[PDB]
């Protein structure tokens, strides 16, 4: 049994994407007896991995040799950093496409540029990437032209003021 | 609490197998709720009114059944079990040489069952039956069948050998 993260490249804008303890998006993988697991995808920004807490249930990560703490989590908001606080403040304009870095099991990464649709929830309305992805993809950094997070993967897209 | 569980199925041996709400007992989808739809984070067992899945699925959280919360009865975090509503009631265990069957309920899949032999995987405590198939995350918590329909495992957890 071990809960661990490995990178599988950086975060950036790519101008001709296809269309429908190092910074960078890593997948979140679980070793239990004789099988392996992606159980979701993470970003590393500025020494922080952000996840869904979902992914991890706040449970303790490996990456290489070192061991990686939760520092907050929120299970309504359904979002964990570990060895800092949230560091993704960048919110969607409502109207420009985003580009999905997805990170798919046993896949490499991609970047998919896609319109989020307007979701109504509870609390008002955010984006959702409408794009179908195998179970073990939540997580995965949702980009602006800018290359900054504005979301990850299941979890939404926030729309500005 | 945003954890609820799902009825799945029956728990019984298929013959036809591939070859390698409800408070009634059964199989069931472990699944959170979040804003824009729902997450299967695993499966268990309800047997006797006590509904029993691995510890990691639930952080011994309270779990939403039919129109009942469900409290944490029994737990043990290090062999990762958490039992619901009452102690743990799956008993059987793994004769160590027979064929067992995975009733494995994969996200957004029916549940399905697949016949199968356990590796012998070391651990600490010395040897234990394992499900050498590959699932998608949330399928954890699947029953592991002998050929009486008696629960022997859960998926992740191995098989303790009589």
């Amino acid at each position: 049994v071990d809960m661990y993260i490995e990178r599988a490249g950086d975060i950036t804008w790519e101008k001709d994407a296809e269309v429908t303890t190092t910074d960078g998006v890593y997948r979140v993988m679980t070793r239990r007896l004789l099988g392996s697991t992606q159980v979701g995808v993470g970003v590393m920004q500025e020494g922080v991995f952000h996840t869904m807490w979902h992914v991890t249930k706040g449970s303790a990560l490996r990456s290489g040799e070192g061991r990686l703490d939760p520092y907050w989590g929120d299970v309504k908001q359904d979002l964990v950093s570990y060895s800092g606080p949230w560091k993704l403040d960048a919110c969607w304009d409502g109207h420009s496409e985003v580009q999905l870095l997805a990170v798919p099991p046993g896949e490499r990464a991609r970047n998919i540029q896609t319109l989020p649709g307007i979701f109504k929830t509870k609390d008002g309305d955010i984006g959702a990437v409408a794009l179908d992805y195998p179970a073990g993809t939540s997580g995965s950094p949702i980009l602006d032209k800018s290359g900054r997070v504005i979301g990850l993967y299941g979890n939404g897209v926030v729309i500005c003021n």
